[PDB]
């Protein structure tokens, strides 16, 4: 049950305005996609807070990559569902060198320890089975949230993202068409999407939704996984292409535009991005990933 708003004072929205012209604003399926100016986050606050609502946000800190954490803890503390209650969990190889991080109230931290995986495809790979910590979440939290490590949040993530099921729109791809998108191209992969099929390249690095949705779609990229390697096969983009499937065929009730994840480095500051809000943190791919 959903108690009454209450009154509440902000701009009418006008059905013969758009709030945004230059970008589409909701897929041909009716999910919003969210960009700046698309929100009144007064209004998303107050619906869900009247729903006392928890956030869990799973994050992976494994070998070298607990380095990452202090800088994303300490961000997400800064930007990151403020004002909401949010349980973050902490997977990692390594429970002594999480740094201490100081948090606001209604907010909590888990450390998980987990096995360290040599290959980093694997240790990527491998989220999907540990996320699928089954009744755990369930108790816990309302919805989850995935998301990489090597990241900080620069501006505000927040309740607007919240949904059953959303992907994030990978920050290299959403300008292309499909035949360009690097989905898996192999038949013999449980990950394999035709050149004619295809609605857009969701990232592996956010992606989230209710526990129950999280549960169902990440139990999947988990068996489909297992199926692959049972066949001597590893998807071009690993967990990635397995979660573009998966969303291929499982419609996303929200997507989030690229402003949910960016890399400034290697893309710059486009017009069409207002707020560039969890980003990419430098990091050297051979030295970081391998002992
Ligand atoms: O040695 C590793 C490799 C990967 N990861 C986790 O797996 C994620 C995805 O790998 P990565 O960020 O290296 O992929 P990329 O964004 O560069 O494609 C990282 O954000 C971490 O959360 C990790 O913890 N340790
Ligand atoms: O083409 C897909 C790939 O694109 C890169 O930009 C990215 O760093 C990879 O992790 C993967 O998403
Ligand atoms: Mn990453």
């Amino acid at each position: 049950f959903m108690v009454s708003l209450p009154r509440m004072v902000y701009p009418q929205p006008k059905v013969l305005t758009p709030c945004r012209k230059d970008v589409l604003v909701v897929t041909p399926w009716l999910a919003p996609i969210v960009w700046e100016g698309t929100f009144n986050i007064d209004i998303l606050n107050e619906q869900f807070r009247l729903q006392n609502t928890t956030i869990g946000l799973t994050v992976f800190a494994i070998k070298k990559y607990v380095a990452f954490l202090k800088l994303f803890l300490e961000t997400a503390e800064k930007h990151f569902m403020v004002g909401h209650r949010v349980h973050y969990y902490v997977f990692t190889d390594q429970p002594a060198a999480v740094p201490r991080v100081t948090l606001g109230t209604g907010r909590q931290l888990s450390v998980l320890e987990v096995r360290a995986y040599k290959r980093w495809q694997d240790v990527s790979m491998r989220r999907m089975e540990m996320i699928s910590c089954e009744r755990r979440f369930l108790s816990e939290v309302d919805y989850l949230v995935c998301v990489d490590v090597d990241m900080e949040f620069r501006d505000h993530v927040g309740v607007e993202i919240l949904t059953p099921l959303f992907g994030t729109l990978h920050p290299g791809f959403y300008g292309s068409s499909r035949e360009a998108f690097t989905y898996e191209r192999r038949p013999q992969s449980q990950a394999y999407i035709p050149k004619d099929e295809g609605d857009f390249y969701y990232l592996g690095g956010f992606f989230g939704g209710s526990v129950q949705e999280v549960q169902r779609l990440t139990r999947a990229c988990h068996q489909a996984m297992m199926v692959d390697q049972a066949n001597g096969i590893e998807a071009v983009w690993h967990d990635e292409s397995h979660l573009n499937k998966y969303l291929l065929r499982h419609k996303p009730t929200k997507v989030l535009s690229p402003e949910y994840l960016w890399d400034q480095q290697l893309l710059g500051w486009p017009a069409v991005l207002r707020k560039l809000r969890f980003t990419a943190v430098p990091k050297n791919h051979q030295a970081v990933r391998n002992p």
